[PDB]
């Protein structure tokens, strides 16, 4: 398989060289909405900026800018908003963006909290009964049920939308267990968590794109969308041997820069990608 050469990168370790011809192979466009003085209180410090080519608008006159970007992987036939953790100051425009993209999930993947730090906003509600009301973008927002398990936590959540008082269920898919260091171990819970986002129907073209996230320079979201990509072309094309992951990689990378950001990382998302066609 693609395993081949997994167990050849593995002997040589080569996994830095390889992860440097990637990082040198890739593409790089402008960010220059991103870089304006007007903007800079709307952007992640350590994060990632996005290029202008592919940024999401907001759907208001004054300022549309939010950091996130549509990845479009047209021959998979899916979608992808990846955007920067939600800061304390744009919770309204992360929600609006959601309900603007038409987007059904909502994908997590870091803790509010990992280092001691708080890598994002509890842009979410915690209680039922404690809902938050988002002023600047007039979106109210309610959770509705939350289920914990032992590697993630599922909640359904209500966004409506204050002006036309229509109303929205989002599944918010969170992914609790990632190491606060490195990489997983083993990929089992990470590809289970994927078909459990899968399953929801959140991924699929009925809806608007997820809108997945994690926090500055940790990388995951990629992996996520690099892992389900690849999973879904070897499913569907006549040779699935093909599918190259480097090549689905650079070709993602057109979109949003950082996705993936070590080696080990490298690794693990081939790890998980020969793991779960095992699986499937």
């Amino acid at each position: 398989e693609m395993e081949k050469e997994f167990e050849q990168i593995d002997k040589s370790g080569s996994w830095a060289a390889i992860y440097q011809d990637i990082r040198h192979e890739a593409s790089d466009f402008p960010c220059r909405v991103a870089k304006l003085p007007k903007n800079k209180n709307r952007n992640r410090y350590r994060d990632v900026s996005p290029f202008d080519h592919s940024r999401i608008k907001l759907h208001q006159e004054d300022n549309d800018y939010i950091n996130a970007s549509l990845i479009k992987m047209e021959e998979a036939q899916r979608s992808y908003i990846l955007t920067q953790g939600p800061l304390p100051n744009t919770c309204g425009h992360f929600w609006e963006m959601v309900w603007e993209q038409k987007s059904r999930g909502v994908v997590m993947l870091n803790r509010v909290m990992e280092k001691g730090s708080l890598k994002c906003a509890q842009y979410w509600p915690q209680k039922e009964e404690k809902e938050m009301i988002f002023e600047d973008t007039n979106l109210k927002l309610t959770l509705i049920s939350e289920d914990i398990k032992s590697y993630y936590t599922v909640r359904q959540l209500e966004l409506e939308n204050l002006t036309t008082q229509e109303t929205r269920e989002i599944l918010h898919f969170h992914y609790t267990t990632w190491p606060d260091f490195g990489v997983p171990e083993s990929p089992a819970s990470f590809l289970n968590f994927l078909f459990k986002v899968r399953e929801s129907g959140s991924l699929s073209p009925e809806h608007g794109p997820v809108v997945v996230h994690a926090a500055a320079g940790i990388g995951r979201s990629g992996t996520f969308c690099l892992a389900d990509t690849c999973l879904l072309l070897m499913d569907k094309r006549k040779d699935p041997s093909s599918v190259d992951i480097k090549k689905v990689l650079l070709e993602m990378r057109k979109f949003r820069m950082g996705l993936i950001q070590t080696a080990d990382q490298l690794r693990f998302s081939y790890l998980a990608v020969i793991e779960g066609a095992k699986f499937i």
